[PDB]
């Protein structure tokens, strides 16, 4: 009869007394650890004092005002226009129709398609399970909707062959170029992708995917958005993913990590170039100006105030980032049966193969992974399994004891896999 | 630049010291009026308490389980099944790909049509907007993806010719069979209606309306889907708008109004041969167990126990909304250019025309409505123009005085709509 009892920095409490380790920070969100007793205070005085606004008052309530301005501060530079949503899902969803309305405004109508990834996620509406490449989203028959095309993720393990990453990354960047002249330019709105890959199963693109992605979009005159949902708020220990891999797009979506999941918001930040272009057509001025649930805006506000003024965001790239890395690797990179041991800042994974030789996966892909996950579930630690990938992203306030104490039950956990491996003649 | 400083009941407050009445309760939703602080209590409880719950659990938060039996205790029979979202957009879109995968389950993939109306409002999503028929969101573009159509609205004062309501009704419904019959019953997954157009401009079918459609879609063995968003939660005085129109959908969407929109939340409550569907399919099983925001759960749960228990929903069939009803035709059923006055529980309009004897509108429909609400605004009462239609949905907890008291306003500033209609010669 298992029940949650409550949650504390990186560790979540049953019922039975038992303590586990959440190294997965609840979706991926809980930037700043559980038990954030200011967090409720700052909700209870916002529904208290002004929950609502309206829009009779032409004004933008002053939560609102107050959480863009600091977004400002630790954005980088041109993302001045904010547009607010309530998840991930619709930030995507509005980003796409801001992406296809943008092209409208610049009288070329028929630029209308986006271009994702196979193994990308986007979110659960219509519009992001079609921009998203999971392929038990796409057999669906509905999915994908016109104006969506995909293109293979940048997994160097399974997609490499006899080619460095670096090498790789020209290539698998340039499929992007591939399915553009394939389209038509003209046709082609957007690419849309994870700076890393988060329930793809943390796909880490090399070195020289990116630039060259960004070449290719700008040489096709095609838009550039970074899906910044897993990897926003200070996860790769930059403030935003793309900040991480040096391209800058021309918007980016963020989900509840912007509240650490403390209350429901997402939003989409939108660049000069774009922003210039809504604000002529006018379609998208009355969520700029009056968007924003301030409840959760002023959740959102606290949130951002502790991840930089409390340092935990320079103390992702700086201090426990690092530590991280290497105890990640240092912990993992001995198994037979563990490799592309993988990790930036505090997202960081690894895949379970057959034979690390021959870069031999498993068969039918996620059932070695879920073998080890309900291990790592057995244990009281979470660490979530996408297919035979395993991944990572605990809080960012993990301190190096914590990361030790992970990695520890991880190991642990690891050595048991093995053996029942061999126990089953799987190894 | 006048700043709202606070709200309570159905007045809220400006910088200047001025009250306004909230005509429209928010954007619809503020059913129980402003200034709840048990709300924030609930909140700052839940926020403190438990602020999430994980699915390594394989339980649901007491919260949400909480809610759940409650909205059960609401909601007519055969309701079990609630899948919690942020939203009535989300809502919609889940709705959509719920209706999808039931017919997949079904052997029968190629049902994957949803029948929405012109002038029929489903949320901002690409799925809501292209299943929803406001042409401002439907031209030559994205909208709509295949899988929707749309048939011409109920709308009487325009399309009833000769007809009396209940017989446009029949003719208006019949609509649906022509559509079904065109595009193939085996190729329509489902038709999807507002019980009253909201942003439509409250657009009430004639009696005979709703049961027809249900006919029809019973006949062709497609899914009926009533849009709460706005009829939710007690505004028709009923819990739900079909319960007042009198039909049975086999789903319906609901947004946030279920908080009276203290926090962001929506829900689709499931029936229950999709239910049962659904579960066989295993596609939304996850959201029907993990679902649910806990904080803005323990909100909802709030708010629906007052609309109960303080006997709020009650209160507008028997008191308020025959009250409102009735002083609402009184008032302004006099006016030269007024026409269609219209109304259910807390749900009211009238339409603005040249000439009634013709039922003649005026031409640029929108641009009088405009005029209209200028004048509202300028009187600091909040009722709002779609189109020429003028629509009123104040908090349900309002009382008889304030009634007369928004009615007094509006009187005065239809007097001086029909001068300045003389004085620019456009009567
Ligand atoms: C890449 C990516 N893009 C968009 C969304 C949509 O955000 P929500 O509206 O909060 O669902 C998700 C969400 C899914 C998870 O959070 C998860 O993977 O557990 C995502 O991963
Ligand atoms: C009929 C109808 N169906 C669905 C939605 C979507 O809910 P949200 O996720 O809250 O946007 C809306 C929303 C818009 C308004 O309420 C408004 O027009 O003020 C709606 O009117
Ligand atoms: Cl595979
Ligand atoms: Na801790
Ligand atoms: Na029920």
């Amino acid at each position: 009869a298992r029940v949650m009892t409550r949650g504390e920095g990186v560790y979540l409490w049953d019922s039975e007394g038992n303590k586990i380790i959440d190294g997965m920070a609840g979706l991926w969100c809980v930037n700043v650890g559980y038990g954030r007793k200011d967090f409720a205070e700052a909700a209870r005085r916002q529904m208290e004092e002004l929950p609502f606004y309206n829009t009779f008052f032409k004004t933008t309530h002053p939560a609102v005002v107050e959480l863009s301005s600091l977004l400002a501060e630790v954005t980088p530079a041109g993302f001045d226009r904010v547009f607010y949503t309530n998840s991930g899902s619709e930030s995507v969803d509005t980003m796409i129709r801001m992406v296809r309305r943008y092209w409208d405004v610049q009288g070329k109508p028929e630029k209308k398609t986006l271009i994702g990834r196979w193994n990308g996620y986007h979110g659960s509406t219509i519009g992001g399970a079609s921009l998203g490449g999971m392929k038990y989203m796409h057999e669906q028959g509905d999915l994908p909707i016109p104006g969506m095309a995909h293109i293979e993720q940048p997994w160097w393990y399974k997609h490499g062959k006899d080619m460095t990453p670096d090498e790789f990354g020209v290539v698998a960047a340039r499929w992007l170029e591939e399915k553009i002249l394939e389209i038509g330019a003209d046709k082609v709105a957007a690419f849309v992708g994870e700076p890393i890959q988060g329930a793809g199963g943390v796909i880490v693109p090399p070195a020289t995917y990116w630039p060259e992605i960004e070449r290719i979009c700008r040489k096709y005159d095609v838009l550039l958005v970074a899906d910044e949902v897993i990897c926003g708020f200070g996860r790769t220990g930059e403030w935003f993913g793309h900040q991480h891999f040096g391209f800058q797009p021309d918007l980016f979506t963020a989900a509840k990590g912007l509240s650490s999941g403390y209350l429901p918001i997402g939003a989409v930040f939108v660049g000069k170039r774009v922003a210039e272009g809504l604000i002529a057509g006018g379609d998208f001025n009355h969520g700029f100006t009056y968007s924003g649930h301030p409840v959760c805006a002023a959740v959102a506000h606290a949130n951002v105030a502790a991840l930089r003024d409390e340092g935990i965001v320079q103390r992702v790239k700086d201090d426990i980032g690092p530590y991280m890395q290497k105890r990640w690797r240092e912990t993992f990179s001995r198994f037979e049966h563990v490799d592309d041991v993988r990790g930036v800042g505090m997202v960081q994974a690894f895949t379970l193969v057959k034979n690390k030789a021959k870069r031999e996966l498993f068969p039918d892909f996620g059932e070695i992974g879920t073998l080890c996950r309900d291990i790592f579930f057995r244990n009281n630690l979470i660490m979530r399994a996408c297919g035979d990938h395993i991944v990572s992203a605990p809080p960012l306030v993990m301190t190096r004891a914590e990361v030790d104490e992970m990695l520890a039950v991880a190991e642990r956990c690891l050595e048991e896999f093995e053996q029942t491996l061999k126990a089953r003649g799987l190894a």
